[PDB]
């Protein structure tokens, strides 16, 4: 840290070796099959956010083939954002929502899933992310480079309004392969949109 | 009248003098500018369906520069239908519903618009004309030929669904010049459509 006298009374060979203890336990903690419920995915970011170093995040989180967050606040947006903005491996991500829909914040974070070139799955069933928060969605899907291929939208509250914007990124993005809307309750002026 | 016996028996040189007459007649109930209640404008095309002559009604209601109808049963629509089929002077018409309004009876009248050259103004104001019934508008209007420039649409039961239909005939007809929507429980997403 930036800090005058909080660098050079302290010893770098220890922190090196620390810096790969580090490493080498975020590997572990990531290859751990059983569901350890304390050093959860969202916790290993809170450390990864804490980095602040481009690099060894970069090797670090290369340990991350299925990525599944759960969010409860706005300082777990930005967190959580460090990361995807960063993570050249990801292959199926995911989001829990539980209070932050507005586009004012969740705009955030989704710019980051358009920019992210590795991304190929995006699972945002199951939550509660209504009409506003779905057109901002749509906004980013159209961004240029957007490699989604398949999302999956069940059980999410969309209504019928929501298919306005969703026939604009099929208009436009040649990348959706695969779209789920079960258990929506949209009527038949959404499939006629 | 085909029948038999019910031509020769009678005598050409009234009726034909009777044909004059009621001529006359219907251009002196055309032209009363006093509000007469019993001569009503809907009144006179009974008469004229039952003529069933093609080049006599031409004449006879050449006579209408306004026509204003209230209609209430199915027979209404198909004595209506055969007036306008044929009136080559209109410039102002108006419907009056009280019941028909599905598409299988309101796209006989609707059609008869479509095709009609002189029809410049719709009034179908204060209707309860629904979503299904202005969606068969929109489909009449989009045929060729369609000379309707200004159409007034205030207190129709319209929602926001119906705006769908509205914005094809605006991308496709170019004859639109004037577009009344008063009154009309439509929000923001029928201005987004």
């Amino acid at each position: 840290e930036r800090t005058s006298y909080l660098e050079k009374k302290l010893s770098c060979k220890i922190s090196q070796q620390i810096r790969l203890e580090l490493l080498k336990w975020i590997e572990v903690k990531a290859k751990a099959k059983k569901l350890q419920i304390q050093p959860s995915q969202l916790e290993l970011f809170y450390c990864l956010y804490e980095m602040q170093e481009e690099d060894f995040v970069q090797r670090a989180m290369d340990y991350f083939p299925k990525i599944e967050i759960n969010l409860s606040t706005r300082m777990d947006h930005m967190v959580s954002s460090f990361c995807i903005e960063n993570c050249h491996r990801v292959e199926s991500l995911s989001l829990g929502f539980l209070h932050h829909l507005t586009s004012s914040f969740c705009r955030g974070l989704f710019s980051v899933l358009s920019t992210s070139q590795s991304l190929t799955e995006l699972d945002l069933s199951d939550n509660s992310l209504g009409d506003p928060g779905m057109r901002v969605l749509c906004e980013t899907l159209q961004h240029p480079g957007c490699n989604i291929r398949r999302l999956w939208l069940g059980r999410c509250g969309l209504s019928h309004e929501c298919c306005f914007d969703i026939s604009l990124v099929l208009s436009s993005n040649q990348k959706l392969v695969e779209l789920d809307l079960s258990d929506n309750a949209l009527g038949d002026f959404g499939i006629r949109l």
